[PDB]
């Protein structure tokens, strides 16, 4: 079952106007929505109406999906509603950067599965629901928490009300719930690894095509990564503000293995805080800095994602060496 938005609450976000301000700044790759929490569903329905159009969807359905995809979100300290709207609005500058080269279909898509990438997240990972047989792991054996955020999305759409895709043809239709299904699955850090590989030699040997169906799902999986860790590409001040969320959730699921008797990983160790500047550095080498820069090799105007990611790169090696 999904908990569903009060009447108040979608009224309230057909009627919000985003300041002129604002629309000159939600264009950057680094905007940090952060300081602008009450105007988050707002700055989506414009992101959506700028990328697709201003009646793509209905404007009282899709304020509905919006506003109770916002309470299907739990109070986690990482994978939150603030999460899936800063995924959201990384996808919104990738598209905005490369907008012809995507379809109506693939952009309606991915700003949809970046908004529910993360729906009903409890704030613990694959691995800890697999090693201590949580019902969810029971009912999805690999991508666990994945395959789930895709099912609550189908159950959202489901509402009466919700549906922002019924005016799609049975074909398209069809093929919105696919994007969104292989989108939201490729944000399974796992499946990261081995499609940056395989996009790394399609590239260099140059046989990377866009036209090739199975190279533009890896092409969108990769998009998926990059925009689920653009926290890494944003101002130092905020990178450093959100590197606190994640391992206030990092820790929390150590404690919960500690109360058990099962020792974690010392990046799961609040008692190993001193670790996190290093456990950073191999993050940035190994999975964020070779991310933006296979973007930046396929889609080059996403360059200011891997120029940010450098950046603080740069900063936490200042902090491991005492600068
Ligand atoms: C990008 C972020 C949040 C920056 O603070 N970050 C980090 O520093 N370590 C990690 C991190 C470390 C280990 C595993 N996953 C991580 N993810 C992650 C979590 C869930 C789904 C996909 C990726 C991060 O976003 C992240
Ligand atoms: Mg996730
Ligand atoms: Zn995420």
């Amino acid at each position: 079952h999904m908990s569903i938005c009060t009447s108040e609450e979608w009224q309230g976000l057909m009627q919000f106007t985003l300041p002129v301000r604002l629309c000159k700044e939600i264009e950057l790759f680094h905007f940090d929505i952060g300081p602008f929490e009450n105007m988050w569903p707002g700055i989506f329905v414009y992101m959506v109406h700028r990328s697709c159009g201003t009646s793509c969807f209905e404007l009282e359905k899709l304020c509905r999906f919006i506003m109770s995809v916002k309470k299907n979100y739990r109070r986690v300290p990482y994978h939150n509603w603030k999460h899936a709207v800063t995924v959201a609005h990384c996808m919104y500058a990738i598209l905005q950067n490369n907008h012809t080269l995507f379809t109506d279909l693939e952009r309606k898509g991915l700003l949809i599965a970046c908004l529910c990438h993360d729906l009903d997240h409890r704030g613990f990972s694959n691995s800890y629901l697999q090693k201590f047989d949580h019902p969810l792991a029971a009912l999805y054996s690999t991508s666990t928490m994945e395959q789930h955020h895709f099912s609550q999305t189908v159950s959202i759409l489901q509402l009466e009300g919700h549906n922002i895709f019924s005016t799609l043809s049975s074909s398209e239709y069809e093929q919105v719930l696919e994007i969104i299904r292989k989108a939201i699955i490729a944000t399974d850090l796992a499946l990261y690894f081995g499609n940056r590989k395989q996009l790394e030699e399609m590239y260099q040997t140059g046989s990377l095509n866009l036209n090739n169906q199975s190279h533009r799902d890896r092409v969108i999986g990769l998009m998926m990564t990059a925009c689920d860790l653009c926290s890494v590409t944003k101002l130092w001040p905020v990178t450093k503000l959100t590197a606190n969320d994640i391992y206030a959730e990092f820790w929390a699921e150590g404690d919960e293995m500690k109360k058990l008797g099962i020792q974690p990983i010392p990046m799961m160790d609040r008692d190993k805080k001193d670790e996190v500047p290093q456990g950073q550095l191999g993050f940035y080498n190994a999975v964020a800095i070779p991310c933006y820069t296979t973007l930046t090799q396929i889609l080059p105007p996403t360059e200011p994602l891997l120029k940010a990611c450098r950046d603080n790169l740069s900063q936490w090696e200042k902090v491991i060496r005492g600068e």
